[PDB]
């Protein structure tokens, strides 16, 4: 069994921005979404091999995780806030497409979501 390569979190020719909404999506969304106790699978890419999922990257073609996020942020990849929020929804979606209603993962998804909800609701304004 194989995983995918991960998602680029590197490319030095993609141009940047270290922006105070980025800085936001670091310090406050990441950071808050990190920390919860339902964070630990969303921390790095789905290890397909190891968690016996060999259709996942059947039906995930847009893998996205915190880790991928949080490597993102920390090395000031994105351009704008859009970029980072739309990772985020990617990540939730992928959980909500693959798994089942009430799964386990599911549940932990929404709780995260929630969460991210409540931040993002409250990104400041571009200074
Ligand atoms: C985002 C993780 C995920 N998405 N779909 C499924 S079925 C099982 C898992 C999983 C659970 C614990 C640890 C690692 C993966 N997942």
């Amino acid at each position: 069994s194989m995983n995918p390569p991960p998602p680029e979190t590197s490319n030095p020719n993609k141009p940047k921005r270290q922006t105070n909404q980025l800085q936001y999506l670091l310090r406050v969304v990441l950071k808050t979404l990190w920390k919860h106790q339902f964070a630990w699978p969303f921390q790095q890419p789905v290890d397909a091999v190891k968690l016996n999922l060999p259709d996942y990257y059947k039906i995930i073609k847009t893998p996205m995780d915190m880790g991928t996020i949080k490597k993102r942020l920390e090395n000031n990849y994105y351009w704008n806030a859009q970029e980072c929020i739309q990772d985020f929804n990617t990540m939730f979606t992928n959980c909500y497409i693959y798994n089942k209603p009430g799964d386990d993962i599911v549940l932990m998804a929404e709780a995260l979501e929630k969460l991210f909800l409540q931040k993002i609701n409250e990104l400041p304004t571009e200074e």
